[PDB]
């Protein structure tokens, strides 16, 4: 019905990203201080979850994105966007 | 139908909040490490996520609530609930 | 039927958790750094979210399983999954 979100953060600055599952695509909008942008992320689901973590200044991203009973995992890890190995038996 | 929530935490007390979103409002229940209570967090919403980041032991948090195809972000930085910068395009 | 997400981590393996709602079931899946395995949390739920935090190297997950307006805490602190103290009045 409405627009679905998830957000994640790091750092002190902070970045932020915000995933909006709508009309069974994902997108995501970034600030990293100095205004909001559309990031790079664009994945097919009509639902997300978020999660991250900092290696040093390096951050690791995985979105978790489910269309039906498959979800599927899109890893950043610095250098672009690129399928996890995340599967589940829903 | 059911409601529908977001969490964060932060510390080693810990502190929680959680954000449930209820025919289109949103509120907010707090742990402080002494008992669960209401928290001061009233907005409209049909979906909600929230990050949330230390400064210190600072607490910042950002809570992003969608009606329709419009999600708008809401930020504690201490001293109350404001409207924050975030825009989208849905 | 679309199912529902939610994720969280800590460390820099990491450690991931997945929680998937589907059909009133909430299940988990798990990362350690090696591969992705079936987790022991199993409840049930239409809507998940979660959040955790370190004490040491000791994780603590709070997941929040709603069926209806009726949000249940389930609490991980190292030795199983046990019903937590929140309420709330939806
Ligand atoms: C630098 O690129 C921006 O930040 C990355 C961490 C990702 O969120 C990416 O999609 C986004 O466009
Ligand atoms: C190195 O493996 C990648 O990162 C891990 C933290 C997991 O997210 C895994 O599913 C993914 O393919
Ligand atoms: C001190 O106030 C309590 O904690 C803040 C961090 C906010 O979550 C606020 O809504 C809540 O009432
Ligand atoms: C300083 O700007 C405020 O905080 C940032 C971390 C962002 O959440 C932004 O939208 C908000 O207006
Ligand atoms: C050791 O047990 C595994 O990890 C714990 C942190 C929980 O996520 C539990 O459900 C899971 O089966
Ligand atoms: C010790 O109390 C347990 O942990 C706290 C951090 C809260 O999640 C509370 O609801 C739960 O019962």
């Amino acid at each position: 019905s409405s627009v679905q979100t998830a957000a994640t953060s790091w750092g002190t600055v902070p970045s932020i990203r915000v995933y909006t599952a709508n009309n069974g695509k994902i997108t995501e909008r970034c600030w990293d201080g100095k205004g909001w942008y559309t990031g790079a992320f664009n994945e097919p689901g009509d639902n997300v979850s978020v999660t991250s973590w900092l290696v040093g200044s390096a951050i690791h991203i995985r979105v978790y994105a489910s269309t039906g009973t498959t979800t599927t995992e899109w890893c950043w890890d610095g250098n672009g966007w690129t399928k996890g190995a995340y599967t589940a038996t829903n």
